[PDB]
């Protein structure tokens, strides 16, 4: 019994049957992900990434995971956030407008109370992205692994829809703080294909879920 | 049977009482909380409200409740929730800027897909109230009269304050307080036993709330 996205017995429309922590993955009322179509707009949040060598690259759960040293943040409401990993899904998992991208990557940052704050951004095909090098190098060899980009990784002024959600796999935790940025990056369809390769061939995307008129803001920041 | 008391049966010990209510502890957005940040916004919501005459006026779980016929409605986005009851809390559940109320009402509503909206309204002691009447003696009730013309409301994603605490649902919390005169606050509040219903402020995961404005009528 081990959660996979494949449509047989242990995929997502039974991931809540799987085990008995699972349970919020179809009992809850604010699951990820779903399709940002109504939000509001509006006029809080603070970047501190450096570049950093990650603590380790790898496959795990069907994603592609930088893990890094917790010497990065994200403030939101004075609230302190430290960054934990980098990892991937194919394709991306929220939907901007009903507009699917090939591939988004997830920054998940943590609290000393272990609260999430999640950070997607979205791939398109097209110019080659520097800031894949590393990990997509990292991942070939256990290694003295070279650093991330992270200052440079995400555009300097960004527009984001911010709303409460889920993780978006198993065990499906709520009171997660999801920014979700419009602007995608740009991706080599080397790059992708082998990024897919990485994660098996083998799509990770969760459905979109049950909306219950979630509470979407789209506002503006500066992430350098 | 729950209770709203700091002892055995409380807010504080809601889940143990049964395995539904579990999620009155376990829930990542429970309701109330106190509304302290939010985002602006200069963007819809459409009441179909009339005065109705109540199906039933009743105490049910330590709360006065007038139920309804399906004939009023609120249409959000698209969506037309229908009003089942308004019921009463003694003081104000919610908190708005740390600001307290001697008493609210709460309008409940149901979509097609069973999803609920719920609206909530702060009252202060000043002059009588001709809105409760009906209620208080219990008439049809003048819900086209009851709420302010125009309002500045507070939108969020929480659950029921009551259990089983259920999550998923839109709570619409108005900043303009109604009023109401002390011969209503005592009898009001003394059918509900001089047992105060408010449910304690629950912890806050950050929830994504919106000040906007709008038109009742
Ligand atoms: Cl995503
Ligand atoms: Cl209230
Ligand atoms: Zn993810
Ligand atoms: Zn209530």
């Amino acid at each position: 019994t081990k959660w996979d996205y494949k449509n047989k017995e242990n995929g997502p429309h039974r991931w809540d049957k799987l085990h008995k922590d699972f349970e919020v993955c179809k009992s809850g009322k604010s699951q990820s992900p779903i399709n940002i179509e109504h939000y509001y707009h509006t006029q809080d949040l603070q970047f501190k990434y450096a570049a950093s060598k990650p603590k380790a690259v790898f496959f795990t759960h069907h994603t592609l995971k930088a893990s890094f040293e917790p010497t990065n943040h994200i403030n939101y409401r004075g609230h302190d956030y430290v960054l934990d990993n980098v990892h991937f899904h194919a394709p991306m998992e929220f939907l901007i407008n009903n507009k699917t991208r090939p591939l988004s990557a997830h920054f998940v940052h943590k609290d000393a109370k272990g609260r999430l704050l999640v950070l997607a951004i979205g791939f398109e095909e097209g110019k080659e992205n520097p800031n894949l090098d590393p990990i997509l190098e990292g991942i070939q060899k256990k290694q003295n692994f070279k650093e991330v980009a992270l200052d440079a990784f995400l555009p300097k002024s960004i527009n984001y829809y911010h709303f409460n959600g889920s993780l978006t796999a198993p065990p499906c935790t709520e009171g997660v703080a999801w920014f979700v940025i419009e602007e995608p990056l740009e991706v080599s369809a080397k790059q992708l294909a082998e990024i897919k390769k990485r994660m098996k061939n083998s799509p990770n995307q969760r459905p979109v879920q049950p909306d219950y008129n979630t509470v979407i803001i789209k506002s503006s920041a500066e992430t350098r």
